[PDB]
């Protein structure tokens, strides 16, 4: 599947070195991961919990925090911020 991130998600992804406009779901996940890692959007205490209440990430996703294990919930949140392309 080829996806075109919407402007705000595009800006967030491009800010961590993503060069293109069209991505695969694995590329969005990778670049979203680089974003979490650089900005340090997690606690040493709980590695699996992303804390994003005060970040553009939580705004686009619509949640204060989420578990890295909640794959289905993460896709739902990402899907809202993209358009599927040819
Ligand atoms: C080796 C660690 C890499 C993971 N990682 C950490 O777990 C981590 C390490 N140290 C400290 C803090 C963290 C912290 F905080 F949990 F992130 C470091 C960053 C990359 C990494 O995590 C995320 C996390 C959130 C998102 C986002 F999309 F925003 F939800 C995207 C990627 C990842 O590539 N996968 C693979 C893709 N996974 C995934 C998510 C949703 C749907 C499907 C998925 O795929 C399953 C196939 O493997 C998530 C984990």
């Amino acid at each position: 599947t080829l996806v075109r991130p919407k402007p705000l998600l595009l800006k967030l992804l491009k800010s961590v070195g993503a060069q293109k406009d069209t991505y695969t779901m694995k590329e969005v996940l990778y670049y979203l991961g680089q974003y979490i890692m650089t900005k340090r959007l997690y606690d040493e205490k709980q590695q699996h919990i992303v804390h994003c209440s005060n970040d553009l990430l939580g705004d686009l996703f619509g949640v204060p925090s989420f578990s890295v294990k909640e794959h289905r919930k993460i896709y739902t949140m990402i899907y809202r911020n993209l358009v599927v392309v040819n």
